[PDB]
């Protein structure tokens, strides 16, 4: 017998600025990293970028105006840094500022809650060009700057933030793989600039404290939970280092304050571990968190990896379902396809159930409430005569992991909301635009532009029924 | 590249009073609650008890002899309730104290460190009969006065305290399965009574702060590390149902003064979860121990369990291998046999790995050192002409947990000490005496005490040579 979902759950959609807004230099925006990273040649498939993305900085009217037919409860967006300090360290930028407030109060007349996420991958380019970016301490003021200005202006509008989405996808991608900006290969480089977003957001937590006393407040954690093969005892110990490695690592830092200690050990063996100054301990054990923002897609399976084993693996950027290859750290654990589960055709696993594993996890070890901040299916789409987009994939998604979470709100799970990724397509930040994410179906391709218009796919309708029956119907 | 054992490790061997000691009527001893269980028709196999055992009570001078021969560094013991306090809270019997002073007297003058455990299951049967023992709240302040009487006698010798030695055996045992006293089978009264030695606990370690200032205390934990059978989604989540539902429940409150939030409201579902009392909470969480002590002996798997399917299962006390079955609780989870790791005669595991798993799980969830206070093989030993003893297989089982501790203190992990389960040969509560674990073999069996006459065998001389080269030869 599964508990009802509580009367005000956030029924959410997101999106992300760069990957929504284009107006990429209108009304005083400086550039940002991903602005000069995308036209890079080679880097993004098919050379799109975020100059136009899906024009939300000029259509945001009409959107909203989808969001309130929906009947969304919340809608979850990211605060563009370039937009409001084009120098991400100088004067403010109040067009910048009037364009978010212009958002807000769209959202407000409509009675959908907003809630803001303070970075999405989107730094910047003048701070990496002063000095790094997040791999200098000096980001951790011009940050607090940033978010304390978007409190004093928004905070009595807005009760639910997100600092940092998804830090352990921008650090990585960025300083290890050198797929996003700064494009860099380097395991050093990559932990002391997470170990100085870590201190960023700690940062920014204490000044929500002092200007948003009422609010609620938490960083939003791209979270594969972690499986082991079978019971083997080697992939259950790879299992547990996996989980510690790639989870822990990030999320023992946000609840607790402090870095997994065998992690910390094996990291001290090759010198990679971060640089410690006098006050960081006592800032990350004082910035605790309201909530741990979520974002799931996949679960991850590992087995045993030998002292000369896999690194880094083979990504999926096509669709052609098999080409992906484990990953691994050699002596720790690799990943392993997942023979009891389903995948896309780019190899992401469809597991729901996993969703409700995470969740009972992260209550289990912290007592957080969590706020899902993304989950979705990208999938191509085909827009039939009569506006009629038919994205029976889509649904079938998103009802299974609408019904764990009732199951894991029934275990004792506190679920604060449920964001779906996306409200409407949107720019993927390397794979172009034929991998659909939205409710709404937005007219353009990797090609042509076309006219950008808005088609509501059947998906929209299905969630729709769910907020209205407040899930009880899915 | 391993570390060291550190240079104070504690080389250690372990016994428990009812099981060595015998002189069961003398000296001014009370009955405990397994005198009389034992005696009941029925309760233990060819109806052997503790009357006798192995009459360390009157030949602990030689063992102590064997014990500094061996170089052993520490000799864990659990002191009997009912000798100190033969009616369980009334005046003390001076001979009963006397004893236990004679013996880490004797300890001491070898070199030994004695660690002191205060309960292991024989609580005064006079507590029994005036208010029915653990189920009463009276046992707090009965349990306390104990604890300080022996604090008092002992904190200038005795470093090293273990307060209940695993209370989830003797909790469940005894009011959940009906197999230890009091004989029930009641999950109502067992989660009672648990919830009442927690208090017991946390007072005790209270008490400890003043009276041994510099000491160091911890309880004892029964702990069985849960594997999932699979990476099926559904095999998965009833890894997280066990590994709450078993071990969570006890380590959570005994670090951190809190049941786990899931595994409460299932219990509250059923009517099943404790009385909760003004101040319960304040007392559980202000008694942090500086040690969690854990017994080990193998890891359990587990798979999905539907609503109508397995409860309890068949244990085996007898020897032949294969006998046992599948334990659960219905839709959480249930057992299954480990494809991938022998197991002993008496079905239990042998997974050294799993040692590794469970000291790397209590690090990274709780960062407290561990004491091991117990771990073993027990098998039936042949007594050869000329009193030789060649036990190669216990040898190899305590040659690779000791090696995988090793592994566990270079990843990082805090471990003061390890316990082998048994010096000499003792009883076994149900299994009588031909499943032996000692270093020392006990010329009797279940028939005959026979002269009771120690006789060393292969393995002890394996562990001298462990100790002398502090662990680099294995
Ligand atoms: O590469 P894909 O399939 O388009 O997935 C990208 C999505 O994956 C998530 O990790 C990001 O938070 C989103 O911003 C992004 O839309
Ligand atoms: O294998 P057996 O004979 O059932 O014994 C299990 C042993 O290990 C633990 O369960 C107890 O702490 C010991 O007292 C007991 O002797």
């Amino acid at each position: 017998h599964l508990k009802p979902f509580p009367p005000e759950f956030l029924w959410g959609a997101a999106s992300a600025a760069y990957q929504v807004e284009g107006a990429w230099n209108e009304d005083g925006k400086g550039l940002s990293v991903w602005d000069v990273f995308a036209k890079q040649p080679g880097r993004t498939f098919k050379g799109t970028n975020g100059d136009v993305a899906v024009d939300h900085y000029h259509r945001y009217q009409e959107d909203v105006a989808l969001m309130a037919e929906m009947g969304l409860k919340a809608y979850r967006f990211s605060v563009s840094w370039s937009r409001v300090f084009p120098d991400g360290n100088g004067a403010v930028n109040e067009k910048g500022l009037d364009f978010y407030d212009r958002l807000i109060e769209e959202l407000r007349n409509h009675g959908i809650e907003p809630i803001v996420t303070l970075y999405h991958w989107d730094v910047p380019q003048a701070l990496m060009d002063a000095y790094g970016a997040w791999e200098s301490r000096r980001i951790i003021d011009d940050f607090d700057r940033y978010a304390v200005t978007l409190f004093q202006r928004f905070g009595d509008r807005v009760k639910y933030w997100v600092t940092l989405n998804e830090q352990n996808i921008f650090i990585s991608f960025g300083y290890r793989l050198g797929l996003h900006p700064p494009g860099v290969k380097d395991m050093k480089r990559m932990y002391e600039a997470n170990h100085i977003a870590n201190l960023a957001n700690a940062k920014v937590i204490q000044s929500f404290r002092h200007y948003v006393p009422d609010g609620k407040i938490g960083p939003s954690f791209a979270y594969s939970p972690m499986y082991p093969y079978d019971s083997r005892p080697e992939n259950v110990l790879a299992f547990e280092n996996a989980e510690e490695f790639q989870n822990h690592w990030w999320m023992d830092v946000y609840a607790w304050g402090m870095y997994p200690q065998a992690a910390w050990n094996y990291l001290e063996s090759q010198g990679l571990e971060p640089t410690v100054a006098p006050g960081d301990w006592e800032l990350l054990q004082a910035a605790k968190p309201d909530f741990m923002g979520v974002n799931y897609y996949q679960t991850t399976t590992v087995e045993h990896n030998p002292p000369d084993g896999v690194g880094e693996g083979v990504m999926n950027t096509t669709g052609k379902k098999g080409t992906s290859t484990s990953s691994g750290i050699p002596g720790l654990f690799k990943t392993v396809r997942n023979p009891h589960v389903d995948t896309t055709n780019w190899d992401w696993a469809i597991d729901p159930v996993g969703l409700r594993i995470g969740l009972r996890r992260i209550a289990n070890r912290y007592q957080l409430p969590i706020l899902i901040t993304e989950n979705g299916l990208g999938e191509f789409d085909t827009l039939e005569p009569g506006d009629i987009v038919n994205d029976d994939y889509r649904i079938d998604y998103l009802r299974r992991h609408v019904q764990e979470i009732q199951r894991a709100i029934t275990d004792g799970v506190d679920v604060l909301g449920y964001c779906a990724w996306s409200f409407t397509d949107l720019l993927s930040w390397l794979n172009g635009y034929q991998k659909r994410y939205g409710f709404v179906y937005v007219n353009r391709d990797d090609e042509s532009e076309k006219d950008l218009r808005r088609i509501k796919k059947k998906s929209f309708y299905w969630y729709q029924r769910v907020i209205e029956t407040n899930g009880a119907e899915l």
